[PDB]
């Protein structure tokens, strides 16, 4: 019938590596430094018990639901929900969503690797032996050699070979843990990977709590991230960050709980099993992520400074800022292998989950061998990441309408689908069927009007007064993107309406 995550305990890590990726140790930290720190986190926190808690309740139903039917996959799971057309074509978010941010997702983590590899044996930047940019200097050069950026007008990016083959490895890194399956692959492999990120990130931490400079200490960081600002609480843009961050951090709206809560079995408990998962990746967030990059930042250049530093380069603060923080103090070099290489693995086990949709969708949908549906869905998301290798700012691109406004919007279509259309009552029955625990008897309410009108409100501000700016003060560039993108959906969608066929082919014989 279908495979069964084999153990509690796996099922629980399995989800947590879902969640814990890169957005915890890199995403956070920049958002909550780039929106004031403490004013971020009042909203950040709202928006976890008011969406992130209450759509991870509905996403690892509506899996489990799906699952029991064989069914993993949203273009099917939504049809069951509700048995109209339209359904199987909001469905399809949830395979183009996921696939979409795995074509850059994965580069982002092969970036990871390589510099993990480059920091382990040395190959990395000799800093000058004060002076700020005499330090960072030569790791914004290591970066910008590393991924190519632009030296001169035209809008493209030249990889260095390094960082082609190491992507090259990191796809087949994927490949061999997701080939072996849920239980045999995914399910090993977070049993081996989630107590290694643990261990790694607390180390980490330790050792970034012993900074100290004439600038400051790492406790003036946590400071900054964790000091109350109730003037900012009526900042739209805050809002904004704080939930997008949610939604990302949660993997919610990516169709990745879904497809994984398709492998528990129909009597399984989701309730305690999903918080258990939302919480172990909240802490891993401010807790771990939070107490990283942030406070290392602070300590050697003060709060002003390092707000500065994140809001010029999203990936200043993890791949260039940190390291060269670290190659100040004894074995820094070392340290900085340390924290690529927990990056890696954060990377790995979520990476993995945005790949999964695709492949239950054509094991489940067009009956394709694990094998094969494995290697294709890799197929697809090698050449797609070519565009954001190699085209400045595809990347973005990518990230804003399928990691940002995609899942907010997708959050939101699930909600109604399976609250609204499918039933309020049958839908927090489907809930709580099973559990160890009920869901807070409050939330019933939450899921059925705080949390649409939430999000609701929220996307309407979004399309009002930010996406134009987007959609006008962009380079001419950013429709080579959109264009591919837009193609995905197109064949996405050719392949539900030809798994619509296969299935009436199937059917007309079941007869
Ligand atoms: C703004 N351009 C340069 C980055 C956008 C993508 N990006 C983002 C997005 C918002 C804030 C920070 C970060 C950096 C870390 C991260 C990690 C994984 C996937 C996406 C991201
Ligand atoms: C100690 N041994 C069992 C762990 C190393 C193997 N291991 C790992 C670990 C890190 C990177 C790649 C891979 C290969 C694939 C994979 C798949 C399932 C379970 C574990 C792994
Ligand atoms: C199958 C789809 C292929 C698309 C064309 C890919 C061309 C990649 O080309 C390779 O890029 C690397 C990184 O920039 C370079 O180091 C190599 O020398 C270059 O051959
Ligand atoms: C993980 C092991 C990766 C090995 C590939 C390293 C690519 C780094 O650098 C490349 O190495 C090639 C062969 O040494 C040279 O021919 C290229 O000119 C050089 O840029
Ligand atoms: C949208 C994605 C398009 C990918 C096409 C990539 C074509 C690669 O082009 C190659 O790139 C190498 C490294 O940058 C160069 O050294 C080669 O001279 C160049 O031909
Ligand atoms: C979005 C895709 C960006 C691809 C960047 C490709 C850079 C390739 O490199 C370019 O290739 C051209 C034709 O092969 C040559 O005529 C140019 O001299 C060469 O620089
Ligand atoms: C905005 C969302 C807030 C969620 C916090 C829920 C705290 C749980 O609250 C508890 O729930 C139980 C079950 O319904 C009740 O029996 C208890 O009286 C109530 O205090
Ligand atoms: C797209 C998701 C799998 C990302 C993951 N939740 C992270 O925080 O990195
Ligand atoms: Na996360
Ligand atoms: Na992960």
């Amino acid at each position: 019938k279908r495979e069964h995550w084999a153990t509690r305990l796996g099922l629980i890590l399995a989800m947590a590596g879902n969640a814990v990726g890169l957005g915890n140790f890199l995403r956070f930290p920049v958002q909550a430094a780039e929106n004031g720190g403490g004013a971020f986190m009042i909203p950040y926190i709202i928006a976890f018990l008011l969406v992130g808690i209450p759509l991870m309740w509905i996403e690892w139903a509506m899996g489990r639901y799906g699952g029991a039917q064989g069914h993993g996959t949203t273009p099917a799971i939504f049809y069951l929900l509700w048995r109209n057309r339209f359904a199987k074509i909001l469905g399809v978010f949830g395979l183009w969503i996921p696939l979409v941010v795995a074509i850059y997702y994965v580069y982002i983590e092969s970036w990871t690797l390589g510099f993990a590899i480059k920091f382990l044996v040395g190959l990395v930047p000799e800093p000058p032996p004060t002076d700020p940019d005499s330090i960072l200097r030569p790791f914004k050069e290591f970066l910008y050699s590393y991924i190519g950026v632009p030296k001169g007008d035209e809008p493209i990016l030249k990889p260095s070979l390094f960082a082609y083959i190491v992507f090259l490895i990191t796809m087949f890194i994927n490949v061999s843990i997701l080939i072996r399956g849920i239980s045999k692959g995914i399910e090993r492999f977070a049993k081996i990977a989630m107590p290694t990120l643990f261990i790694l990130a607390v180390f980490l931490v330790i050792r970034v709590f012993l900074l100290e400079t004439p600038n400051g200490t790492a406790a003036d960081g946590l400071n900054f991230l964790w000091t109350p600002d109730f003037e900012k609480l009526k900042d739209p843009g805050v809002w904004i960050a704080a939930v997008g961050q949610i939604f990302f951090t949660l993997s919610l709206g990516f169709g990745a709980i879904i497809t994984y809560a398709s492998y528990v079995r129909k009597d399984q408990d989701i309730v305690l099993s999903g918080l258990t998962a939302a919480t172990l990746n909240e802490k891993a967030e401010v807790i771990l992520g939070g107490s990283i990059s942030i406070p290392a930042a602070v300590a050697f250049f003060g709060v002003a400074n390092a707000v500065a530093i994140a809001k010029a380069g999203a990936f200043n603060l993890g791949f260039i800022t940190l390291p060269a923080i670290f190659s100040q103090t004894a074995g820094g070099t070392f340290l900085g292998f340390l924290w690529f290489f927990l990056l890696f693995f954060a990377g790995l086990t979520s990476s993995i989950a945005i790949m999964q949709p695709m492949i239950a969708f054509l094991e489940d949908e067009l009956k394709l061998s694990r094998k094969h549906a494995v290697l294709w869905t890799a197929a697809i998301v090698f050449f797609s990441a070519h565009l954001v290798m190699f085209l400045n700012k595809s990347l973005d691109e990518m990230d804003f309408w399928a990691g940002t406004i995609g899942v907010v919007f997708f959050g939101l279509t699930e909600l109604i689908i399976f609250f609204w259309i499918f039933g309020a009552d049958k839908a927090w029955e489907e809930i709580n069927r099973g559990g160890i625990i009920k869901v807070p008897r409050i939330y019933y309410y939450v899921m059925r009007y705080i949390t649409p009108a939430f999000l609701a409100v929220l996307l309407v501000v979004w399309a009002r007064e930010y996406i134009p700016k987007i959609m006008e003060e962009t380079h001419w560039t950013v429709w080579i993107t959109r264009f591919y993108i837009i193609g995905l959906f197109l064949f996405l969608t050719f392949l539900v309406f030809l798994a619509e066929r296969r299935r009436n082919h199937e059917s007309a014989g079941t007869l």
